[PDB]
């Protein structure tokens, strides 16, 4: 081990270890569960640090040596080289203090050893007044969670969502011309083609889009500059806009300093709204999961109008059990969403004054929804949604099979009669036609040129 | 009536509907809480009445109250009990959120009320008071709540507990009928081994069986009341036996076994619970929501669905019957699921020794009571008493499935079965079928040997 | 009126009370649906009837309905937006699913009225028909989303925007008024560096104006309609025209954006658009919980709290002054967050070609479109007005602080600022007190160094 | 790699691993976020497996050579020998089927090498035939989340709730004599003491551990014996039943077998009511986090009657500041629980037919929380409310400075006079004596007699 110190005195920290003292008494005092900072958060948190360095060296703060030290250390990070570095519980510090000080501490020992000097005590960079100057936990955690979200939103989410688009949006155009019989109050109701029914799910997941990428924009202004409460007390004029120009440049990210660091400091307002959007898709990808397992239902006494890819073994003696897993992923993830926007909301609606001290619990639910979301569409997409195709046979004898297309008799034959023979049909067994024929209200001819699926 | 009268509290003066029997402050309240158009339930206004009904019976005991005030105020009471004043409470549940200006909307009331059946007139010259005589020895602080467990109470005891053991008799009626019909399985949404209808239907009952249970471990917790902990629970300004002799009282009126909460200040700081008795609402909700989709799914059709059973059609596409019960249902238990997290929330933000978002807690409590108890003898009386199967379909599915390979397995071996099954769904073809074209067994054998009563 | 009208349909005849416009099918609905005693809010009845207008004109102008039938369902609907029937409309939140039944409330209705404005008489022998004339080139499928898009964006349009704009501007104007008083900044409810009161409520007004645009792009998806799309979305049985021409009209007389959904089978099958807009929705509430509790918390006292600030007494302990506006607010926006999970679960539960959840999430919609327009509404007009500093108090507790010591360090130096502020922790004194026991400053300098103006 | 196989080939496994062919596939098909099986979970698997192979020894339906061998692979999983051996995550196939084969396969794979063999295809204990004996994924999911769930209420959860309400009963105790005002709608009320207004929380925790007790019975019924819908097909009429007794024995649980299985297999009821005792308490934890935090902010400009143990080091220049992050960690993970109770509730109520296949997101849910609390008090207990003082000189001033006392003057001078004082007390900004001497309507020793807030 090794003997590292703050002002409540030593502490010892392991030895093969480059975080401080305050990790590892809050590594001590909050041993809550085993949830920890996700990946994306920590490279936020870090970029945050590299962002924060450059432009302290920009305006004579800091000396180059430490400045490059400094971003050198963060590039470890973002490279993976530190991911056993940090420790800490999301349940800790309501502020996100004890992360910005575990970053603090493992960028400042690493910095030192990165300049030919030594972790520890003896370190050539301190996390407080090199690693942190200019800053403030309060300004800094904010920071870092709307970079996360936004990267989070950007690179995974979005893509993820217009690759599964794209995918329906080719089942639909491929499945235009089979028509199959809808389904309302799930009875029996008028037909629609099979393609005309993606076209719907296609269409949620477009507006879904939309939704999200207005939400982009308030996610996207930073606290950093706010320092404490907000004021700024303590930074440079020109900090705020430089380290969210910064960000900017090395995240390539449209970042821009809050416009009321009041606003930014004391809520969660952009990541209530944001995830309101995540919970809306959340809402359409479960209609879409219902749709296929059910549409997929059988092999023999569901629906089974469609057939979806079997991924796992299956018994030998029972062949046509295929289970709709990846459907039953997407939907119990759904749920997920649905129960971490509350637990987002409640966050969000308590803060106090000057800060919002809700913040670990709020990004933690919030990064954990988009990798919900981004990776249930990519595995739901490229294990089921491809895969998708009719059982032709099925449709049509479903079709064939119900007393829905009596209405197209009704144009050639009064109401009540093509009612009749209806009533028979429903009444005997039959189907439309055998009724029909039995009735002598036509012949088999007049009646298949007279019932037309196809003409809706 | 366009004419006024002018009451007044210690902010003045105000005109009140001369034809109106509250005064000053539910006026002020009124204009200033014009918020939606949600108000005090029936069942709230009720126990509130009760509460000052027993709280007057227990002053006279105590020589507090005079004899004639006491009676005057008790006979008020009866009158709002009997539905004669249901247009005397115009307050929103957006008020206070001790419920003060509902407590005073009772006090003012009974006050102008019991003044009129003293002999006397309504308003500034009243021979009852609102606070003087109607709160004596009360503090809004500890009616409300106490209104609010009386309501609770009373509501899941006479409405819910009975239908929930109505439509569990129904079920199990049903379950009993059916126990012999045998209908394939489904897990996943796929087909799966068989088991009978009365079987399937037993696992409704049992959920309804367990629900009940959950509810009554919930009732001694609502069974105690704050009344007697007046401001801040210490019970200053009160006769030491009040607390015990109002719950005493209130329990010989309501039947219910009210008793005077253990520590006052649990009670006045929180609504506790409430948020544990709503938590087993919110699962019967579950149980209730799974129910209704099952019937819902199993009666889908009537040629593109499952099928399988037939629903009381009460509504006026030959065959489609839309399940509307089962869509109120389902309906009402989201509603339940989204009241839970309101109460939640209003109940974990208690500060110091009140909680303030009691109008709230309590207008989603006896909502959620109302759906489920109205839901539940909607639901049983225009359709679960009325379930039938569709033995024919019910048969067709049997055996149309690939399901009953099973019963092959001890006669041909595991191999055999398999290979028959694997061409069946194979070729599109049943069981039969492909056994007959392989000729591994004859019509008469597969007819003996697979008997789907055996499952 | 005990005196009944036997109306029927297709299931038979049924008694109607006399006096009513309702008809068959409303009645059966009325009988089967005794659940609760919550009914569709107003303004959806409102919205229904100017669907019936639009489709009413349009029939027309494509030659599907005779002038003067025509004329007379619109005069009809007419007369339900001028409030004239709001008696006629008996049904409950928990019927099918779909809101067919209320949609065939608003025909019979109309239909009976119509058939009397054309000389006519109500019942089966009226001129007017529900179904062949009222709900012609329609089905309850498409009416009922595009009934409940026509009232959330009319709701959203009229009520909560304008309120939310004015309580914005009453902040910004405190804001601006007490630019200039500085006061102690509070982090995890600790004592913190110092900012102005203008500046802590300029956040509050950041985070409405922040709410605002969130809302405003959320309009656009509820400004499309299904109409057109009738039973599943294919808008068989309708003229090519119909579902254009319909959006125009609702356009014209409601002067709001309205447009024909692209996507007819979205429509239909979801209620995503108002999941969606409700998400906004739920994100104001969460903004408007914090603005009221900031506001109570810091009004608290008179002697025992922060007390930084005064607010308007409403209602009738001589400083106890309960902040009842911040009370409804709080309990409103916990309400919202309830809402919005029963949206969710409603809104992820469509089957196919339908959504049939619909009533209950356009009930919880437009409640709580009620509950933020009317609390910020009084929230403006009975407290945010009225906001007042306590300047005597703010400068007490700045000058009683630990936190304006920072000022010393360019003059005396960190460690000496750092001891004066350990001693005065230590001892319990002010920074001065503390600075002058150690001798490392007079009184003059204190007072010069120390200018809280410059933080 | 090794290359392992099932009914749809072989896939390689990494030869390092006792996983076998489906775990592999799961692992390829289900990448989906980072959430994984918790151990107790795993554990309660293992339990569920090693009660299996001992029922099936007993009726002969298992040699005892295989039988004690999967018992012993089974203990080495309780021992944690084996945690890296469970990489499938939560969002997987609904009935948790893929988690109940890949504890099949690794205890196939270790008993056959515990018996002289070698892990593989040419392994003697086999996945299906041997350790899933008697039993399906259907049956033995669900009787794992019961296993868990009931003993980390009992081991875990129940303790720590035990704890707490002890040491806030011995503060209650204390404190019982210091009287100090009380706080209706944030306003000055009447007084009380600390005692008492700890008493109130002290209350709280003992109606919750009577509501988590009421909860318990339900969670202690077992689905082992049902099979795949219920009717228990292809099990020994005596295997339920056993299969109950020996885990009650075992983990000495009084586990008793569900009385109905089709109850059992389509609902997650249990753990949906369990789960509503829970909600409750962190509603009650997060208003006792609150009332603490509040009473102790400050150290000036806040409420301060009392002081809560410094945790964490502050700045030299800044003694005073002690933020509340145990009140902070604690309030957050009880939004967390609320929005945990939302998911496990949509997933509650989404069963369909013989099978709720929303499991692995309900449990996953359901332990969290269960960790959440237990942790969570336990860290609460131990670093705050041990440490509880007061500060009786603000509790004091306070009382002397508020006008409520007022009250006790009125026993000894007219409501209006009283009411006179306490009018110019607070117009003139003077204590209730300094008014009252002033308005000339008393002496200080008469008020000092007459204005005794010990007697409330």
């Amino acid at each position: 081990v090794r003997s590292e110190k703050d002002s409540m005195g030593a502490i010892d920290v392991p030895a093969d270890k480059l975080w401080g003292a305050q990790t590892q008494r809050s590594l001590e005092h909050f041993r809550i569960s085993t949830e920890k900072m996700p990946t994306s958060l920590i490279h936020a948190l870090a970029l945050t640090k590299r962002a924060a360095a450059k432009v302290n060296e920009d305006l004579g703060l800091l000396s180059e040596e430490k400045a490059s030290a400094i971003r050198q250390a963060a590039d470890e990070v973002l490279a993976g080289q530190h991911d056993d570095e940090f420790p800490l519980a999301i349940w800790q510090t309501g502020s996100g203090t004890q992360s910005n000080m575990n970053m603090n501490e493992v960028l400042a020992n690493r910095a030192s050893e990165l300049l030919g000097g030594v972790r520890g005590m003896e370190r050539k960079v301190h996390p407080n007044d090199d690693v942190n100057k200019s800053q403030s936990s309060n300004d800094v955690f904010p920071t870092a969670m709307h970079v996360a979200a936004l990267l989070a939103l950007r690179k995974q989410l979005i893509p993820q969502l217009k690759t599964l688009t794209q995918t329906l949006n080719e089942k639909s155009r491929a499945f235009a011309d089979i028509v199959k019989i809808g389904r309302t109050n799930l009875q029996d109701a008028t037909p629609l083609t099979l393609g005309q029914e993606i076209s719907g799910w296609v269409a949620m997941l477009e507006h879904n889009l939309k939704h999200i990428e207005y939400s982009l924009p308030h996610v996207a202004e930073l606290a950093l500059g706010g320092t404490a409460v907000g004021t700024g007390l303590n930074t440079h004029p020109e900090y705020a806009r430089r380290v969210a120009d910064e960000l900017a440049v090395i995240t390539c990210a449209p970042f821009v300093t809050a416009p009321n660091k009041f606003e930014a400091l004391a809520t969660c307002d952009a990541l209530v709204q944001a995830h309101g959007a995540l919970k809306g898709l959340a809402a359409s990808l479960m209609k879409i999961a219902n749709d296929v397992r059910w549409l997929a239902s059988g092999p023999r006494c569901g629906i089974g109008e469609i057939s979806i890819p079997e991924n796992e073994p299956g018994s030998s003696i029972m062949p046509g059990k295929v289970n709709p897993t990846q459907c039953e992923a997407l939907t119990m993830l759904c749920c997920q969403v649905m129960g971490n926007d509350v637990a987002i909301n409640m966050g969000g609606a308590s803060g106090n004054f000057e800060l919002n001290v809700f913040r670990p619990m709020v990004i933690h639910n919030f990064l954990q929804s988009v990798r919900l979301l981004a990776d249930g569409m990519e595995s739901f997409n490229k294990h089921c949604a491809v895969g998708i195709e009719p059982n032709r046979e099925r449709i049509n004898q479903l079709l064939n099979e119900s007393l829905m297309l009596v209405t197209a008799l009704n144009t050639h034959i009064g109401y009540d009669k093509a009612a009749e023979i209806a009533k028979k049909a429903h009444k005997e067994g039959l189907t439309l036609k055998a009724a029909a024929l039995a009735l002598g209200y036509l012949s088999e001819a007049e009646f298949d040129s007279w019932v037309r699926p196809e003409q809706m």
